[PDB]
């Protein structure tokens, strides 16, 4: 990542070392120039203003992930800014430099040259790493394979890394969290013609689950009844309000299996967080009633630096028809698979407002 | 908004004053030049057709929000432009125009020169307002703070006003209609020992709003059924059709407190649209069975000039990892928390599809 | 789509003509010049780079739609491209070919603005075709006519033949997938009192489909500890272990009316699937207990290619407050209805930390 900060200091310093050398080597062997000179400074000044924003606001910012292999795309611009830079250094030592040009118009010109082929090289940067993948041109599966969560998404083209890292950020605030506490023929049809033990198994689940629901929603409902806006600080009152609610909630989180996700300290620093911004009892429980995303929770529980990608095809490949690969886990594994969306054919067919007519009978 | 259209005016004018002077001013004086002119010529007119197309297409249109503080990016922009099209006048005045400059082709470089940094300056427009925010870096967890339903997003390098007129886009979209219809310890442990009623009374109102709901099945499926295509008009068979389904869908509006949402002229209309698009009573129904969003409802209940930004940061600077803000509103609030998207390090693990072997035994 | 690639061709080579036609063609009668020259060849060489990386990288692609009528903003830029093109040529040939230019500067200069007017018309492109419908203007309710399935979107600028390719892209991984096999007062009033019969229907028909869904969880899990990983392939070992679970699939999908859905083969290749990349029962099962997307099954039931838009507008024109346009198609239709994203005005509100205080009282 320091090659990348190499290369935009030298980029960005590179017009301005080809306007100022020959004022500063020769100066009197110089030729004046017009004012056409001067208006191409000040175009010049203006596009390294263009140039200095546009890489702050889009490549001025940290990695968001580390990739199994080189990102191709990102090397090609380097490998692009590299070698246009270093032939505008060449061709600037060997026949301006060295020769000691006089026809300074072709200096400030080869300058201006240069920041529109820098501006040029920004712009193919956004193209190729931004705007390539804004048409959707897959659809991607992605199941974990535990508990069959699945979503869909509309992904354009990218390679199978870049696909992974584009999944796993969505997998943070999509799919609930990972809860791992959550002759042959003849066989089938003795067993299958049994007592069906899993029905009511998950009926009396769903009966029990909805009835410590129905005690905490009371207890939530009648601990924050003991509270009002006005002296007590929200940490205070969230644990005075606590000690009325939590056996339901210690109730609710053992028979939902969502025991080690909440700490005490965590749902009163939630509690706090409820009562300061005015939360209803039901905008307390939304966090607790369902599972809800990985990001929801702590940090020791994202483990995003544990994803390994898995995946028969080199991942620097884009994504076709038929891609299958893993983000796997020591938990879980996503499976995804992948999908062309479909050319469609659109026809016209034109109706008439006035042409609806009914009848009363059937 | 109209110093913008001022700096757009300006800015389209000025290339074509830059070379429109020269020639109505000192003619004679001026110094013939070559076939370089006119080829410039013809680079400046299709230039400035593209940046009027592309101004048209990103710029020409009504602002979505009024935002609470200055848009920096945009005000960045248009002291860009003022700036840029300030310096260009000044140095054509006081170099060319005071001057009486003789060569031409200086001049209409420096037009050329204009333009190229005006479509530089658009596409840093692109990039500030548009293209920053593409890549996701935060995902927000928005909670209306009386009913607790929840949505996350992943949001890209914006300012908290963009992300909150962000989210205020998703909500009339995405979350359900607001619906204001819908010794401590030792209590606590003797009240959540007493009777479940509120167990009671949920599995008592989810019994009658099924039965109320399969009434109203029943009663559109036979509403619709006195209807046939073909004289009589869509809202005349809507009206005929209403009287046998007006007593179901008023008992089940009734029982899930959604009167106010539906008068008896938007659900005519509703009809109406049903009848004329040939849609079944389940796509009836779909409208009335769930709550659905606010954007589905009428515009006195949208109010969307009545929200409130409500942030302890100043709502100008972007996002980061802890950022709480409310979206208050007379009835409800929406509680944003910001958490940002976590680094990812994949590896690559080959697997061979050959290495799939299996046994018979457990 | 051959007369865009005549376009792309033309306009690729034009600017290594307007370079290489006077050395070859009056070589003796050209004037010498100096390194200006060379550098703006430099700076050709790596703008056509540019040029054709970015044409690579987001225009040499497959059409993914056959649109109805002409794509206006694409027509637009073939237009732009022809008549630049064109009009480059008609100069260099009236006024530099014909005329025997010998100011060479200035044909590697009109070459020099050729090459920035084609990155321009690119960026043009770029503006025109994907960034316009970024910001999201409406909101569209899209409803299958049949069972009522509705799902709401952002979209901003597009004509409404680009909106339905946008909705049908959405609609193969958002929508459930299509599934055909699932006095007048006085009268109303006499039937509603009548006995519920739907309702009871529906409470036999959920408590049947959850009885068959726990038979297909126990037959799928007792499957699935039929193997191990390790001699015998994954398409054997998912036919080894279908016969445990062969009964209860089909049952399953007998009481959901997913039968023509699920093939053998599909179910078998599935079984290999989820064995393969090891997967639990409930990730296998995922795909069976509900109906999911259209692009999860079989090409043969997408039909892609016979999708029909009915509109009362000419669809060549972009979106407003009030259109609904139908997508027909031989099964069902889906009717979109068209509304504006309303306008914000925020207010800010600053609130203290501090001021947060609470009372014990009610």
């Amino acid at each position: 990542v320091a090659a990348g900060a190499t290369l935009a200091l030298l980029s960005f310093l590179t017009p301005l070392a080809f306007l100022l050398l020959p004022p500063l080597l020769w100066r009197e062997e110089l030729e004046p120039c017009g004012t056409a000179c001067e208006g191409l400074f000040i175009s010049v000044a203006f596009k390294l203003l263009i140039l200095l924003l546009g890489s702050w606001a889009l490549f001025f910012r940290r990695p968001k992930a580390s990739l199994p292999r080189v990102f191709v795309l990102r090397a090609l611009l380097m490998v692009l800014v590299f070698l246009l830079v270093v032939s505008y250094w060449l061709f600037y030592g060997v026949r301006i430099l060295d020769a000691r040009e006089r026809s300074y118009q072709g200096v400030v010109q080869f300058a201006v040259s240069l920041v529109d082929a820098l501006l040029f090289v920004h712009y193919l940067a956004v193209v190729l790493l931004e705007l390539r993948q804004l048409q959707p041109q897959f659809t991607l599966k992605v199941v974990r394979s535990t508990d069959g969560a699945s979503r869909f998404y509309n992904v354009g083209h990218l390679s199978i890394q870049r696909v992974a890292v584009w999944i796993l950020e969505k997998y943070y605030h999509d799919f609930p969290v990972y809860n791992p506490a959550l002759v042959i023929a003849a066989a089938a049809r003795r067993r299958d013609n049994s007592h069906n033990e899993y029905y009511y198994e998950e009926a009396e689940h769903e009966r029990r689950v909805r009835k410590r629901r129905a005690r905490l929603v009371v207890a939530v409902e009648e601990a924050f009844t003991h509270i009002k806006r006005l002296v007590m600080d929200p940490r205070e009152a969230a644990q005075a309000i606590f000690a009325s609610m939590a056996r339901a909630m210690q109730k609710y989180l053992r028979t939902t299996k969502q025991q080690p996700y909440h700490t005490m300290e965590s749902i009163l620093q939630h509690l706090e967080f409820c009562i300061t911004h005015d939360m209803t009892p039901k905008a307390f429980l939304e966090r607790y009633l369902a599972a809800g995303p990985t990001i929801q929770y702590h940090k020791e529980r994202w483990l995003a630096k544990q994803w390994t990608l898995v995946s028969e095809e080199p991942v620097t490949n884009g994504l076709k028809d038929g891609i299958v690969f893993l983000l796997k886990r020591q938990d879980f594994s996503l499976v995804v698979s992948t999908k062309k969306v479909p050319f469609f054919k659109l026809s016209e067919e034109f109706v008439d407002p006035k042409s609806h007519k009914f009848v009363m009978r059937l």
